[PDB]
């Protein structure tokens, strides 16, 4: 249900965006990977393999949303989904925008450091711009 | 539709363990990473929302039978589910068992190594109970 020690538990995990019962969406403020979001779970679960198929579904119409205001508001070169959890065993999705010359291209985020980048931090009007994107697909 | 230069076009991608129209599931052979499974769109596409729902629900279907299948044969601690591209941007999801004892953990399997662990690859015995259980789940 809640665990007082996860931080996905315990803390929001970036600006929200989104959320309704089941899940929240949220802006990750990463300098290298500026609109980097995740939808996390709200309560806490493992795996998806956990969740009732109803709920699996759900959770992922709210990622694929998220993907697609991504892809328009920060019209990158390739996403990245993924849902890890080895650190921080709780149910969340990364949903990252990459870039032919961003950090680590054509490496995950999670591997070797390809170059220098300096990529510039979402505005409010960007944020704003994705918080409208998800809500249109999913409100 | 088929890509001449896309590995994923061209080639199995491992070992296969199911398949319909849509897609295909192979065990990938990784001596650090037994259980290591692959959903594979059959065709070429770059990102999950490039699909219609009715393929992005269907491959997700697979991917979730796939993740179960998995923690029922290999028992993993932790299961990691990615679909990334950076390198073949040809749809295609991990389902990688991960263990407290395997090379990387808590890292994904793309950052740093923190130990050895020199694992048995899968005996036909759990190359074949990951067909049953993916098969039973499935058909
Ligand atoms: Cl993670
Ligand atoms: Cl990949
Ligand atoms: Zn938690
Ligand atoms: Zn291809």
């Amino acid at each position: 249900s809640f665990h007082k020690n996860c931080e996905l538990c315990t803390t929001a995990g970036g600006e929200i965006l989104w959320q309704d019962a089941l899940c929240r969406v949220v802006h990750v403020e990463n300098q290298d990977y500026p609109g980097f979001c995740r939808v996390i779970l709200n309560r806490h679960v493992k795996e998806m393999s956990d969740l009732r198929p109803a709920e699996r579904d759900h959770l992922m119409l709210v990622v694929f949303a998220v993907e697609e205001a991504v892809r328009e508001v920060m019209r990158p070169d390739k996403i990245n989904l993924a849902s890890l959890g080895n650190m921080t065993p709780h149910v969340h999705w990364h949903v990252i925008p990459r870039f032919k010359r961003d950090r680590h291209f054509p490496n995950s985020v999670w591997g070797e450091t390809k170059r220098e980048s300096l990529p510039q931090a979402l505005d409010q009007g960007s944020t704003t711009a994705l918080k409208k994107a998800i809500s249109v697909r999913l409100d």
